[PDB]
């Protein structure tokens, strides 16, 4: 037999993920880099390794939409609500939905894509939100980066270290 | 830092249950019985007890629906997903949704729903998956075709494992 596992995590280490669309306020590139980048962030401090997939069913789709675009949590125009994403689980579980009624940015303009998604990617893996006002979990935006150690110390509670050096 | 907790059982043993609706394959009589039916397999095996509530909210609410029905875990018509339940926990947790694109039935012709009901019920109670071919809570669908349906020792391992015997 099994019981259902202690927290919300990922059963497997190996995850991909799908970019559904694009923002218009970015290139291409511009998207990609942000989102390997942020999921680089995690991978760093774990054993998860993420790859990027181009059509079918990803473990963390990716998509840009503004107002209503398919679930409970309705965006609401410029500035508010940012973006959202749904702890690790089947169908609707780790994707991250991003408000595209915001200004995004590869800079210190509008809100940066990097540094939101990376918190995204947080809540994908199983992170809700610190009280440590410096975590990258803490749940306001400020803008070489380096995941806090709120944020290493949560990420590794769920899924160890993987490899330490 | 916090994680999104997860309750791995419940924390009272005597749960309520509510039938929302009722599927048109069966009677209203024939459904609260396989209900009725699949609580008792848990409960004749743990401290565990459950009421039916006919009114309001219920640990357990129980409901058959189509494709897409409130919970962005859409149906799928006939076949594959047969029915899905939420684990122990607060709201959601706990209820338990059975896709009514599948022919429903009190014996062979379809899918039992007794027989659905108690894996979906041990879901409910904190169960995942077993890889003990015999067991209730292996993910694959069969009839015995025996009036008599005996919770394998698997099963029973599992439950006990966190609410203990009766
Ligand atoms: C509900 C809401 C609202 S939201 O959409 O408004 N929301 C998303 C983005 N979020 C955020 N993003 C990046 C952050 O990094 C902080 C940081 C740490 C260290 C260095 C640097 C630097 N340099 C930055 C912090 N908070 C703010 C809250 N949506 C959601 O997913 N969570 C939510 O609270
Ligand atoms: C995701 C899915 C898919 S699903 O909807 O297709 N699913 C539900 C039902 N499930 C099942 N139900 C009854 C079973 O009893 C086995 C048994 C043992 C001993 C004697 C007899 C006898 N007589 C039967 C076994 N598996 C199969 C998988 N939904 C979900 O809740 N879990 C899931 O895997
Ligand atoms: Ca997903
Ligand atoms: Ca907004
Ligand atoms: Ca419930
Ligand atoms: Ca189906
Ligand atoms: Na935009
Ligand atoms: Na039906
Ligand atoms: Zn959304
Ligand atoms: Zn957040
Ligand atoms: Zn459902
Ligand atoms: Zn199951």
């Amino acid at each position: 037999y099994n019981v259902f596992p202690r927290t919300l995590k990922w059963s497997k280490m190996n995850l991909t993920y799908r970019i559904v669309n694009y923002t218009p306020d970015m290139t291409h590139s511009e998207v990609e880099k942000a989102f390997k980048k942020a999921f680089k962030v995690w991978s760093d401090v774990t054993p998860l390794n993420f790859t990027r997939l181009h059509d079918g069913i990803a473990d963390i789709m990716i998509s840009f939409g503004i107002k209503e675009h398919g679930d409970f949590y309705p965006f609401d125009g410029p500035s508010g609500l940012l973006a959202h994403a749904f702890p690790p689980g089947p169908n609707y579980g780790g994707d991250a939905h991003f408000d595209d009624d915001e200004t995004w940015t590869s800079s210190s303009k509008g809100y940066n894509l990097f540094l939101v998604a990376a918190h995204e990617f947080g809540h994908s893996l199983g992170l809700d939100h610190s009280k440590d006002p410096g975590a990258l979990m803490f749940p306001i935006y400020t803008y070489h980066f380096m995941l806090p150690d709120d944020d290493v110390q949560g990420i590794q509670s769920l899924y160890g270290p993987g490899d330490e050096d």
